[PDB]
């Protein structure tokens, strides 16, 4: 069947079909991924005012980043849903195309938004050292950008040119480094003229982004991490992807809020929590 | 008809249909159920100024539960009606594969939020003695995710393997009488240095916690709580599911956050 | 054909059909229903600095109520367009099974989080005298439950079977009067001790209450009202039943809620 | 095609159907109608405090009035697209009685919150001198019901019976007489004692009230204001009567709630 | 296959139909457009009590436009997937009319809420000097008015009647130019007695203005910018289109509030 430049979910969907288990879990793990938007959002809101003035644009941003991850996990949710239908003779979900075709697409443009807001929001809790606010700013913001665009374009490429999928794929991983080298900076310098306490959270908070934010490419990979018609180029690939994403969103975007929330408690002059 | 590694609820729709009273009643309770989170999300909102502010983050978990509680509730509602459609000829609701087939594993995944975030909460009202906080909430978390990713496994399972059901069930089980075991000491803890009227109210919330709690191993083996072809193997035991289920979360959710906010208020110097 | 037990309206609308009036009015009424719900909530929650501190858990409570009342009104609302749909040739909305068949149950299970919420909400603003306030607070929890979950197996019935439909509408009865009791109590002792401001907007609050709370029983009657085969046993006494609803929830819930709010400025 | 007692959209719908622009534009005015009023209920929460604490309620009801407006245009705006359907060969939209007949009567319902509330708000901004608050509160929450009511049993019979459609529409009128007697009264208690800045305010309120309140009879006839097989009999007729109503409510709902709380400003300590 | 006076994405969609990537992108960059706006929505709200009570209006009329915006750019999204479906044969989405023809007119008629606002919500933060307020704000919301409700006419003849679509377009680009004209005044006189950072932003905020606005009139003619059977005149134009209105959007309406916001902020005491 002519699919063109579709997600391999589509493919995998069209073929196979997937199982009860596998259309189920990828349905509520997705459904989990905007729920926890959510709550975070209420949660941002209400712990502003626990931080000094200075650092509630943190929370602010951390709000920000909770609208554009629930309306997207929301819409993927049920993009999921609509795209595969039951079929009673085999007893398995298959590609339903008058849902459209699944894409993660939609994650990526969101990204524009997120990625940008969640590298700004650390430049209000920490004081850079020897690096310019207006610098650090720009260098996150513009490969921020490049590294989202050139792999939402990768990305379309999946399963119709493994070719262009992992160039696209490359380049993106190359502003990736570029981040990941600017942020270590700002977490570094964080640190310096702050309690210890303080940097033990910049501490986890690295860590927390190192991870969180590398299982991004892994999703991206994921169909192929085990090689031409390996173990993951399934249904269970399918799971796999969606749960790495969600594992991924709220640990990039929650979990990394409320480190930053704690951290900006333990530098107010009034809070000591 | 080829159902797979489906919940009860599907077969039961498949073979005999739901009565009226059967389809609307779960309908109704799952609407109840998602009505009175997100009457609780106001509740919470609204209340927060009431204690202290040390104990206002106990609003907000309870707050961050009603929103998860009430997404899923309401998904699971809809998921219900799209999955069950009205045969004019023998005038039951039946299977409707086009809706996808039901599955309570939704609730579970959605566990994954309340559980952490329920049993976290009272670690922002009591005080703790000889238990330390991180150990506790570490315990708490452990525990919950590991009770609740077993039982979500066990669940696929609860027709199509009853031995896959009944082994993750049991592991679950293990990891929830933990939870209670240490839920206990946090409750005892909690009672030490507080006035008679704090002691009693988590006296009330310890009581509350053990019965709402159970009720969920309770909803995961109905079916079977009357053996192999009993009277709960049809469309009662899919209604006492859903009604045990919405009591459970009523209680475990709800009730639990205010009776915690009402222990704040006595623990409050204002 | 075989709608087995269930509500009047699914009969009307699967051999008589609703004319555009019939079935755009439901529609509407059910519509403004959830639009005050709505409109209420922001009310109450806009209002609750408007009395002192002890007072604002009736206008939270009312918030409360609004939240449920919308979101149920909302989902009726939904049902009904659902339930009947155009029929080209005669030019009438028939029962469309296809989107379930329409049942006022969602209604009465949500009575399980207004009734206790409305009786327990008054106990913020006045003050009892010889009755214990976890007494009266139990008894309207208690009684409320049991009046709802009897008239809600009963009204299941209100068609396949009158007799079990009158039986448990007749226990659900006996639960309303113990209610309407304990209220009367309440009122009385919550007069005793407060301004002639106060005692009036009591005596106004007794009078929406009987009136308001009696509508649910006789919509639950409607139907038979004019007994068999009645004006009423016809799109006109859907009409009239959703009417009823809408009148009572508006009057049983947000004016309540008003009139307690205006209680509590008095007493502030 | 018997429609019965349905609004005069069905019967355009049904026979002529709609153009692209007739179609997409009466969607379109709607979409702006419910967007204007969640737009106007943030800003109307949002300047509670530009006002004292005696004019906020005014704030408060223009809210309420937004949440209802809101609700009522944005289901309005969804049963326009559902009563009208592409048709291919033709290429306009035609009658879809699978997505219901389009009527008119949700606004009406909508209105017993708007009106009563509307009329009342003003009683919290001006002082009265000869009138009592009570007095003209009832006077308006009476004859707006029965204006309602009236024209809402009215526009039923829009196709099926011109006869009751006048009479109910007559009668409807009456009261709406009334309405803009008392709210004249109310009026000019209100200019005396205050600032001419604020009589301005008052002067401007009442052109708005006037003008913005009579749109509604007018969007009610607006089928027949070129009499039999006129031109407003039509597609055209369609478009007008729902832009009209959308004028007409940002007039007199968010412009009238802003001039008020302009007028709270002036009134503030 | 007969489309009439409908915008040029229904005729692509019905002859040549999207590609998936073609078809996806436009759904991605609309989710983007309103997940920005709800974004923005919260982000004014937030940042209200960040600059001196003043200034806070703009705060609040940003939050207006981001009400409106988040709606439309919902709506419009929503009417992108209705409008085409998946052919599995050829592997393309086509036009499905039972979704409603595309129209982009929901957009402009949006505009009517947005274009007198962001317009408006500058004359909170900087003081006019030679200028009357109430002058700035009749000519800003009479132009602005005009540009939509020309510009509204004339994109339903993008395709049907090129003259016209021409014409209205010539007429709509006029009442740009005097906005841009006061706007330019506004700037100015808002730049003396400030600080040299305030005046800075002013200028970035001119630079914002002009070019985030010129791009509206660009998505206007995007189908025919590279000439009759052009490189444009495709699924390539059409996410180009939904592109440029993306960035617009964003520009004009988020970053604009921003900078305004950041304005506030250096003025305040
Ligand atoms: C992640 C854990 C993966 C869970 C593995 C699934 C459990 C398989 C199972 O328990 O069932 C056996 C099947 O019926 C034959
Ligand atoms: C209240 C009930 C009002 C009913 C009015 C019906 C009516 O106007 O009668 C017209 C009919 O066509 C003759
Ligand atoms: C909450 C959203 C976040 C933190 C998004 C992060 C996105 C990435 C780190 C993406 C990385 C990618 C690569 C390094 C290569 C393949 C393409 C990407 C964009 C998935
Ligand atoms: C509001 C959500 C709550 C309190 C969830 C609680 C969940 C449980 C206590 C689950 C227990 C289970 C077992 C002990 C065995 C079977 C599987 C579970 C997860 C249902
Ligand atoms: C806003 C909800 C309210 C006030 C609900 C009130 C419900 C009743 C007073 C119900 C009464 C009934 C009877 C007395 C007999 C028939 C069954 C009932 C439940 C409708
Ligand atoms: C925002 C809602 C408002 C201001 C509603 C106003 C309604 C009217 C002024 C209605 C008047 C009518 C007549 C005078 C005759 C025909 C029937 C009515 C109800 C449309
Ligand atoms: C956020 C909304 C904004 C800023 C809207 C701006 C709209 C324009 C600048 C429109 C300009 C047009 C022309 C100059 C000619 C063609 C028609 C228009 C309306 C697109
Ligand atoms: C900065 C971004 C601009 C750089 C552009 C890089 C382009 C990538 C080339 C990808 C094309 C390779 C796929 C074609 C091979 C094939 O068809 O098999
Ligand atoms: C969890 C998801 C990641 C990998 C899933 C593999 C387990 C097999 C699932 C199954 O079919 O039971
Ligand atoms: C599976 C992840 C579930 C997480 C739920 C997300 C919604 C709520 C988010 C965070 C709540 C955690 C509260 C942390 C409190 C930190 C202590 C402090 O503030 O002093
Ligand atoms: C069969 C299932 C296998 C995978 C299950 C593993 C899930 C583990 C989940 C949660 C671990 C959380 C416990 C420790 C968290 C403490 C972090 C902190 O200190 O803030
Ligand atoms: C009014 C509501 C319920 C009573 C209905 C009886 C009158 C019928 C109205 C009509 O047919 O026009
Ligand atoms: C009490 C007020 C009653 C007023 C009612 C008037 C409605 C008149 C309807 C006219 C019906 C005309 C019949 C016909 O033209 O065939
Ligand atoms: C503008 C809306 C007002 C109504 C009158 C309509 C004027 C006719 C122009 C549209 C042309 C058409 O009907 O296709
Ligand atoms: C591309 C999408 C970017 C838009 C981001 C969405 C929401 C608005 C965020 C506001 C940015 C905060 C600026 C901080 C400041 O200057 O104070
Ligand atoms: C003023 C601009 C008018 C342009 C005329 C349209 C040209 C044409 O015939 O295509
Ligand atoms: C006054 C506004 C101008 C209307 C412009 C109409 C021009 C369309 C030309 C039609 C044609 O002859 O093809
Ligand atoms: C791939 C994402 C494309 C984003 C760019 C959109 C601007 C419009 C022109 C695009 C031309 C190339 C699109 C294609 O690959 O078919
Ligand atoms: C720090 C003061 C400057 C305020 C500027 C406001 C910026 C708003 C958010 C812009 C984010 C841009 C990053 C992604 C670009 C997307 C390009 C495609
Ligand atoms: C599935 C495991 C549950 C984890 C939920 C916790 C989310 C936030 C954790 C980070 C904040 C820790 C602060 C502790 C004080
Ligand atoms: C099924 C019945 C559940 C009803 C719960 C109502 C919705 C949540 C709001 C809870 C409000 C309870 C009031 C507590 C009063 C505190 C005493 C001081
Ligand atoms: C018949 C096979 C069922 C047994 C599966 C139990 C899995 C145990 C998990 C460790
Ligand atoms: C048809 C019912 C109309 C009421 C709905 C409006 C929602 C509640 C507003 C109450 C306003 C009353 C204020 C009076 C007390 C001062
Ligand atoms: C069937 C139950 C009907 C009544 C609802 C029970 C009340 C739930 C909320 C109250 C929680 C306890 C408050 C004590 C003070
Ligand atoms: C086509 C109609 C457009 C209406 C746009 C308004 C949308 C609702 C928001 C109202 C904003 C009113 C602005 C006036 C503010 C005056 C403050 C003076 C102090
Ligand atoms: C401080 C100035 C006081 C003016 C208050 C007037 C309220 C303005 C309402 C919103 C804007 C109205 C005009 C919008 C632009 C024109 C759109 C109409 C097209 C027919
Ligand atoms: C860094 C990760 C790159 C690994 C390269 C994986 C090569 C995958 O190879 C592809 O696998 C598909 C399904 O498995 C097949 O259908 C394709 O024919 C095949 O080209
Ligand atoms: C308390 C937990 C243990 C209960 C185990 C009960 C065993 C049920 O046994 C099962 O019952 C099904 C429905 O009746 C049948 O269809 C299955 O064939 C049968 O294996
Ligand atoms: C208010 C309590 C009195 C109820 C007694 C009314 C008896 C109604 O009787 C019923 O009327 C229905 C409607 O016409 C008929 O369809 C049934 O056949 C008939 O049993
Ligand atoms: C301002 C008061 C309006 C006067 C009544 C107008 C009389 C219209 O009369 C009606 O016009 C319809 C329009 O086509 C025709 O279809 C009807 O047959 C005709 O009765
Ligand atoms: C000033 C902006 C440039 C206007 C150039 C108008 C020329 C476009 O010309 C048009 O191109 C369409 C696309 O193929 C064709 O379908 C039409 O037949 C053709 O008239
Ligand atoms: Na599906
Ligand atoms: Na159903
Ligand atoms: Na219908
Ligand atoms: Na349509
Ligand atoms: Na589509």
């Amino acid at each position: 069947q002519e699919l063109g430049n579709a997600n391999f979910e589509n493919f995998i969907g069209a073929t196979e079909g997937f199982s009860e288990i596998a259309y189920q879990f990828t349905s509520h793990i997705l459904t989990l991924g905007y729920a926890v938007m959510l709550a975070g959002l209420l949660y941002f809101i209400l712990t502003i005012k626990n931080v000094d003035k200075k650092f509630q644009m943190s929370n602010i941003l951390s709000a920000v980043v909770m609208v554009s991850a629930f309306l997207l996990l929301y819409a993927q949710a049920q993009n999921w849903t609509s795209s595969f239908t039951f079929n009673e003779e085999v007893g398995r979900y298959f590609l339903d195309p008058s849902g459209d075709l699944f894409n993660n697409g939609y994650r990526y443009l969101a990204w524009l938004i997120d990625v940008p807001m969640l590298l700004f929001q650390i430049l209000f809790v920490v004081s850079l050292t020897t690096s310019k606010f207006s610098s650090v700013r720009n260098q996150f913001w513009f490969s921020g950008a490049m590294m989202i665009i050139t792999g939402y374009i990768g990305q379309f490429y999946e399963v119709s040119n493994l070719t262009a999928f992992l160039v696209w794929g490359a380049i993106s991983s190359a502003f990736f480094f570029h981040i990941l080298w600017v942020m270590k900076k700002v977490i570094n310098e964080g640190k310096e003229g702050i309690s210890p306490a303080g940097q033990k959270i910049l501490s986890n908070i690295w860590i927390l982004f190192l991870i969180s934010w590398t299982l991004y490419p892994g999703a991206y990979l994921m169909p192929y991490l085990t090689g031409v018609d390996g173990f993951l180029y399934s249904e269970d690939g399918v799971m796999a992807r969606q749960l790495v994403y969600t594992i991924a969103d709220v640990s990039s975007k929650v979990i990394y809020g409320v480190l930053l929330g704690n951290l900006a408690i333990t530098l107010s002059k009034n809070k000591e929590l």
